[PDB]
């Protein structure tokens, strides 16, 4: 392993700070900053190469120890959900075990007592966007803020988003003359989640929607191009310029704002315990490296995202997805759910998860909405059309679900493919099945050439407004400039709707007093309410935003 390789060389100085050895922080600088002095950063190395680990969609500062370990294997991260058997030095198999928050208690009550560490004014538990925003606005004219993370990069599942972050009005909107109003965000968004939404929550989801998109624009952003995601009416899941994602996108900014303010960041840090004056006077950090720790802090702001991600819990409520594949990144496992409880949170929807009807076996990755969005038709193994694409994924999932085999085909053309960016990336994996026609399409599809070209020509009439199979709304391109796409998708466990309960301040509620605990924030993907049982296509990333803008600025107040 690495650090036998190198010990071989000049000693344990090499690395670490001493030459006893040991790690001073958990982000690890000191070591990271003795990889780069001998061979050079990222950048460097990714210039270098010829598909290369070095260089990547991932955002924020990704440390060369993330991937590359000192005295163990050493495993691409990019294993956690790609298979590009890259050939790494001192190689290992990716493989995370579930370790329960509140296992090795003794432990961290011997190590509560234990002294006190550092104390700041406001801690965040997570670094996607719900805990960027959040520490962009605690920091913002307020307080002092310690971030935390648990993975060894940043950005959760904020930094894999595809498809769009939805807002209302007074977007850019303007200039594309799309023509939209506030209560038909609300008005969708009821719809979607089937009428339980909590009324107060949606509305400021719907009345803040614009300023996030302006506040995401003060910053950096680029949130121009507009589409059409399953569920609403006018068109509004903005995106940066022509069809790339918005994720990664925000996430970078948030990071380089939440950084350029002075957000502590901190990864390899696991909180796992919040701390009980009860009002809440800190938390217990377990860091990978450094051990077990106290921070003192007035306002604890919790933005740990879902829990889509652990089978075993998703499982517990609806056995369906049981086995079921995720579309999120490692870290959604519902360790801040298990902490907020701990404190004795209330949650609402928990049993309400949201499977993506078009996940990739093949490429272990979520395929983008937007790919029917922009006119893909869906077919199955015998060659035909069993669904209205873009209807809601609830129904959507259970229809590839009650098909030959489990799984369908995504159809598409030149014309679908130029149009939406995300599909060169799709290309650039190797998943996509090309014809020069549809009849060559089919052959290596293992799909019916009459039937399927019988189906797309059909489906053509449709598009002459009116599909007379399923009753897809929207039919926005024909399907006839050759060469033609496929790909088999599958659906797969995405988004938890329900959580803590929080009001349009982010402060979370008791469960038993029926009121707010004392400083305990919330926003994101961990709490519950926003979505009611069903979450409209692109409206995760505006709860992020807003909300997290809300609970740094709440919990600023508190402590100021
Ligand atoms: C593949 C994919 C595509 C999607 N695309 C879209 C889209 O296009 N538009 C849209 O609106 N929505 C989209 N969604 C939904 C959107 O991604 C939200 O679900 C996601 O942004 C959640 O934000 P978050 O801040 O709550 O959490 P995340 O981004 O998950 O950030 C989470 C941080 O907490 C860290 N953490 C967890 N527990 C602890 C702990 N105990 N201590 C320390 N750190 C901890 C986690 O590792 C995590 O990184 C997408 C989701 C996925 C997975
Ligand atoms: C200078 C003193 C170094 C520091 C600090 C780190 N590494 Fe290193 N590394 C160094 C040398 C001179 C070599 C040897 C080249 C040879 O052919 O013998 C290496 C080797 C590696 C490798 C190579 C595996 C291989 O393909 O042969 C890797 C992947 C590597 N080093 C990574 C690495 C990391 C992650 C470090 C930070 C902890 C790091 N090195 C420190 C010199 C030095
Ligand atoms: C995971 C995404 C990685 C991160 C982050 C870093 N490295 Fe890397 N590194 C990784 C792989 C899978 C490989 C080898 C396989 C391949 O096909 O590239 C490497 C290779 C190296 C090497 C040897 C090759 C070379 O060009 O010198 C070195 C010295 C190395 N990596 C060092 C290094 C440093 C300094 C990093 C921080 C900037 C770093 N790696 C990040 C996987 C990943
Ligand atoms: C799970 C959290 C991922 C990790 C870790 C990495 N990638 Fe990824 N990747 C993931 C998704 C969900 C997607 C598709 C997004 C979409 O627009 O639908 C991708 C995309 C790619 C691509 C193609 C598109 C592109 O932007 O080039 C490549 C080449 C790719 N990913 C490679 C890659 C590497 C090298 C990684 C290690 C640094 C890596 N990914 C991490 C999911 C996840
Ligand atoms: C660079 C290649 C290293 C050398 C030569 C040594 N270590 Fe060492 N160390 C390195 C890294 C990347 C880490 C982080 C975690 C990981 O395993 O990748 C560490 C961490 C440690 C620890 C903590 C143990 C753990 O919980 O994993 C210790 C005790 C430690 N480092 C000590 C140490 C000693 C005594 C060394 C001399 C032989 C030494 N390390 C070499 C990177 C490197």
């Amino acid at each position: 392993v690495l650090a036998d390789f190198h010990g071989e060389m000049g000693g344990c100085d090499s690395c670490h700070v001493s030459d006893k050895g040991g790690v001073t922080n958990d982000n690890l600088t000191h070591e990271n900053g003795q990889c780069v002095s001998c061979h050079g950063d990222l950048k460097e190395l990714a210039a270098a190469a010829p598909v290369s680990p070095h260089k990547s969609h991932l955002i924020g500062e990704i440390a060369c120890t993330s991937c590359h370990k000192g005295h163990e294997k050493s495993v691409a991260y990019c294993d956690a959900c790609h298979s590009f058997g890259f050939d790494m030095p001192f190689g290992g198999k990716w493989e995370r075990k579930f370790v329960p928050v509140d296992a090795d208690k003794a432990a961290q009550d011997k190590a509560i007592a234990a002294g006190v560490k550092e104390t700041t004014d406001v801690v965040i538990i997570g670094s996607g966007g719900a805990g960027l925003a959040a520490a962009v606005s605690a920091r913002d004219a307020g307080a002092k803020v310690i971030l935390l993370e648990k993975e060894p990069i940043p950005g959760g599942n904020t930094k894999l988003a595809a498809g769009g972050m939805n807002a209302a009005e007074t977007k850019p909107q303007a200039k594309l003359g799309i023509e939209d109003k506030k209560q038909i965000m609300i008005d969708d968004t009821m719809k979607g989640g089937r009428n339980i939404n909590d009324p107060e929550l949606v509305k400021v989801l719907a009345n803040n929607s614009s300023d996030s998109i302006d506040w995401l624009t003060s910053m950096g952003a680029d949130m121009t191009d507009v589409g059409r995601m399953g569920g609403a009416s006018v068109n509004r899941s903005h995106r940066p310029t022509g069809g790339a994602g918005v994720g990664a996108h925000v996430a970078q900014v948030l990071w380089d704002n939440a950084v350029k303010r002075g957000t502590d960041i901190r990864l390899n840090s696991r909180v796992v315990r919040i701390l009980e004056d009860g009002k809440v006077t800190g938390v217990l950090v377990k860091g990978e490296y450094t051990g077990y720790y106290v921070i003192k802090a007035d306002a604890v702001v919790i933005a740990a995202g879902g829990f889509a991600k652990n089978n075993e819990r998703v499982s517990k409520y609806d056995p369906k997805l049981k086995g079921f594949k995720a579309t999120n990144h490692p870290g959604a496992t519902g360790d801040g759910l298990d902490v907020a409880l701990q404190a004795g949170a209330a949650t609402r929807d928990l049993q309400y998860i949201q499977a993506h009807p078009t996940y990739s076996p093949a490429g272990g990755v979520m395929i983008t909405e937007a790919v029917r969005g922009n006119g893909a038709i869906v077919v199955n193994r015998e060659g035909n059309r069993f669904m209205n694409e873009i209807t809601t994924r609830d129904k959507a999932s259970a229809a590839i679900l009650q098909q030959k085999g489990e799984s369908a085909y995504l159809v598409f053309d030149d014309s679908i493919r130029k149009s939406l960016k995300a599909i060169e990336g799709y290309v650039h994996l190797n998943i996509v099945k090309e014809g020069k026609t549809i009849e060559e399409l089919a052959k290596q599809i293992d799909v019916p050439a009459a039937e399927l070209a019988k189906t797309v020509t059909a489906y053509n009439g449709f598009v002459s407004g009116k599909d007379a199979q399923f009753e897809r709304p929207d039919l926005p391109r024909e399907l006839v400039v050759a060469p033609f796409y496929a790909l088999e998708i599958a659906p797969a466990v995405h988004h938890t709707m329900g959580g803590l309960v929080i009001d349009t301040k982010a402060e979370v509620k008791s469960e038993k007093t029926a009121k707010p605990i004392t400083g305990l924030y919330a926003a994101g993907e961990v709490t519950g309410g926003v979505h009611g049982a069903n979450r409209l296509g692109g409206n995760a990333i505006s709860d992020i935003v807003t909300y997290g803008r809300i609970a740094g600025a709440s919990a600023a107040k508190f402590a100021k």
